[PDB]
């Protein structure tokens, strides 16, 4: 379902046990209200497509990945695929977050 | 110079205290590397500029002040004239920080 990061190793090795499959990642924060309003749709997705894998990083508890990965605004879902990054988007859109994710399949 | 808040306490009594003077204030984060670039450039502003009242709130911090100001991306800057905001963008553009300064001065 919706896998918790707590450590860039955690970050780098679940790039790596996705194999072929899409990583989505949410990257999130506490003080972010948009972002508490779409996690039940983020979890739901996760249920929804067993073919992809959902990460949530929260940046308060991984400043290092969060820097890494340049995230700017609250919510930012990230899409890789082979640890590769094939696209980025911030806000709590959720039909464009399925909508990414069903091109990027 | 830049105001350290810590407290809602002190953001409100801070907008009480300014008066008629114009208040920045800025929304920063730790892992936010372009709220970094732009420290210096906005304290310099703070030393060329003695009336208007800067602020600096970093969101992990003040988590409740965060959520209220409804910050989205890292850096925000809000600007208030006697309580009311009167601007607000967010990005670490310079031109654009002391452009919207020289406006609502």
């Amino acid at each position: 379902m919706v896998k918790q990061i707590e450590s860039k190793t955690a970050f780098q090795e679940a790039l790596d046990a996705a194999g072929d499959k899409l990583v989505v990642v949410d990257f999130s924060a506490t003080w972010c209200g948009p972002c508490k309003m779409i996690k039940p749709f983020f979890h739901s997705l996760s249920e929804k497509y067993s073919n992809v894998i959902f990460l949530e990083v929260d940046v308060d508890d991984c400043q290092d990945v969060a820097s890494e990965c340049e995230v700017k605004c609250m919510p930012t879902f990230q899409f890789f695929k082979k640890g590769q990054k094939v696209g980025e988007f911030s806000g709590a859109n959720k039909e464009k977050l399925e909508a990414t994710i069903n091109e990027l399949v």
